[PDB]
């Protein structure tokens, strides 16, 4: 509890192989004392023979860290002191062509916020690196009860390229003063506001009104789903369809469901090191936590659970029942485009210029975040279809004239109420238009090219399950060849999707395993469990969803189609979940190879 956690909790993900390494200098000490032999069954001799060993060994593994350190250090201030030369001439080049524009100096800011962020991180690993090499040899010294630790830290460490390198203190003072004379004519209080880097990683704790908002709306939630399942024993009348109900607050609760489970991928993105924010393209200064996606959705669930409480009771007899869903759901999209400055606006207004990207995604270069959330969507599809569904119960089967609404006595629709299959594949479509634009860009044929046909099976197997379900609603002949188109084309998607999973997005089964089998050569998140149990949840849970995909867009099984796909939907959104997690580790351990933690801003 002390700081090997700190050490731990205060490390650049990306650079932690060129740490000072705390913990196996302790565990080498400690088996060091373990195993030292007696004081007077054994040789005096023989006693300080083995201490002088291992303090031989103990100083060459010591020296080994600080050239490490060292040589990590310079490259890094190698590089930033050529950032430096290239923003300078980047600035120089812009302000003397200024006699759009616009557009030039705010990526200028973003790049000179960048620059510095990288030279906080370094400044940070000396401190970190010097804090550790005084606490090991402080440790070796009450352990041994000898003074050649702080003998080596004198004599060594504080005489380092690393602890005596004033550099980078100098260099920050120099971008602060271009930021502040070139950039903000004057204003220092504005620019130090725009470049001061606060305490990052996991090294924040959320604030106590964060926590108390996420407890409190967690426990009216659990209050409510208590009785939600009482009134559902006690008080829906026996002769009415319930099935439209249920169809109608579907989406909510999975979208309920993805947020906490979004928030639960945050935490262990944030505990193991995988930093979202870089890939995201985050700024780092502002995220949102675990927390506030807890909190988020734990008002959303709060909500859902209300408007389905006001279904089940009636409360007040002016307003029919059917006012509660839509009432939801409004408040639903009047929180997300809530035009005012309140209520996670920097958020909102990101994962909507995100959706606006996504939705119109022939057109946009795609990064990381246009590419997860067409990803999600895939999950969420079943979202898609509970807004039609809604659309058309309302259009076309709602009376309206008795406040009896969502719940009829008897009748049907042609199916369930064509455009239910469409709206199945919207989301493989976006991303199949996104795989194709990333292959006009990129050039390169394989990852892009592929990985668009994974999306192209969903199409053929969502047309053929719709073809067989009409041919055999009207009693055709042609039933049986589509039958086994479909079969045959289910098979191909569970494959092609199972094998993308595991290959080439989590990066599994890899020639350099090593002794983590069938996994990566190194893998961040702590227990080897977690990714056997993954692969195998992810092969069930990945053929439950074509399944579901085929029997939501068809006519067959009536009964128990609505069933399953109320049982398979929250699966998918839990698969998804476990995706997340294998995807941003995948994506993050390339980032460690380059050791790049802050981004690289263009500018032109």
């Amino acid at each position: 509890m002390k700081f090997a956690e700190h050490l731990s909790a205060h490390i650049t993900p990306e650079w932690r192989k060129q740490y000072i390494q705390y913990e196996a200098f302790k565990d080498m000490l400690y088996s060091a004392q373990d195993q030292a032999p007696s004081v007077e069954v054994t040789d005096e001799d023989t006693v300080k023979r083995y201490f002088a060993k291992f303090e031989e060994k103990f100083f060459q593994t010591c020296e080994k860290e600080l050239a490490k350190i060292n040589t990590f250090y310079s490259e890094k201030l190698a590089e930033a002191q050529r950032r430096f030369a290239t923003l300078q001439n980047e600035l120089q080049s812009s302000l003397d062509a200024q006699k759009v524009q616009h557009r030039n100096i705010k990526d200028l800011k973003l790049a000179f916020s960048e620059f510095y962020l990288s030279l906080i991180l370094l400044q940070n690993y000396q401190n970190l690196n010097f804090t550790g090499f005084r606490k090991i040899l402080k440790k070796h010294d009450k352990i041994l009860e000898t003074s050649r630790g702080a003998d080596w830290r004198v004599a060594h460490v504080e005489v380092a390229p690393f602890y005596t390198c004033k550099k980078i203190n100098q260099l920050i003072s120099e971008t602060e003063a271009v930021v502040t004379n070139e950039l903000e004519d004057g204003d220092r209080q504005k620019a130090m506001k725009r470049l001061r880097v606060p305490p990052l990683g996991a090294a924040q704790p959320a604030p106590a009104w964060t926590t108390f908002r996420v407890g409190l709306f967690c426990g009216i939630f659990i209050v409510l789903n208590i009785t939600l399942v009482l009134a559902a024993v006690f008080k829906l009348e026996t002769d009415r369809s319930i099935w439209p109900l249920i169809r109608i607050y579907r989406g909510g609760f999975l979208l309920i469901e993805f947020l906490f489970l979004l928030g639960i991928n945050t935490y262990g993105w944030r505990q193991a090191g995988v930093n979202h924010v870089l890939i995201f393209e985050l700024n780092p200064r502002s995220n949102l936590s675990h927390q506030h996606l807890f909190e988020i959705a734990g008002f959303l669930g709060i909500l859902w659970c209300l408007s389905l409480l006001a279904c089940f009771f009636a409360p007040i007899s002016v307003i029919p029942t059917y006012v509660y869903p839509l009432a939801l759901y409004g408040f639903m999209v009047f929180f997300l485009i809530n035009p005012t400055k309140t209520f996670y606006y920097k958020s909102r207004f990101w994962l909507l210029k995100l959706l606006f990207r996504v939705f119109t995604a022939p057109f946009h270069k795609v990064g990381f975040a246009d590419f997860w959330l067409a990803d999600q969507l895939n999950s969420l599809s079943v979202i898609l279809m509970d807004l039609e569904y809604m659309i058309c119960f309302y259009s076309l089967e709602l009376k309206w004239d008795e406040s009896k609404g969502l719940l009829p006595n008897n009748s049907e629709e042609s199916g369930i109420c064509g455009v239910r299959a469409i709206v199945q594949c919207i989301p493989a479509w976006l991303r199949f238009i996104q795989c194709l634009r990333r292959y006009r860009d990129t050039k390169r044929a394989f990852p892009h090219l592929v990985n668009a046909g994974k999306y192209s099976t969903t199409f053929f197997m969502v047309t053929f399950a719709a073809l067989y379900s009409t041919h055999k609603e009207r009693g055709h002949s042609d039933t049986m060849v589509f039958f086994y188109l479909w079969i045959v084309f289910y098979i191909i998607s569970s494959c092609y999707t199972l094998i993308w999973d595991l290959k080439m997005d989590w990066g599994l089964f890899d020639k350099n395993a090593g002794e983590n089998t069938f996994l990566r050569e190194e893998i961040v998140y702590p227990q080897k469990a977690y990714y056997y149990c993954a692969i195998i949840e992810d092969v069930i849970l990945r053929f439950a969803w074509t399944i579901q995909i085929s029997i939501t867009s068809t006519t067959l099984l009536p009964h128990s189609g609505d069933i399953i796909a109320t049982v398979f939907a929250p699966l998918e959104v839990f698969r998804r979940f476990v995706w997340n997690f294998f995807r941003l580790e995948n994506e993050h351990l390339n980032n460690c190879g380059e050791f790049r933690a802050v981004r690289d801003i263009s500018v032109a």
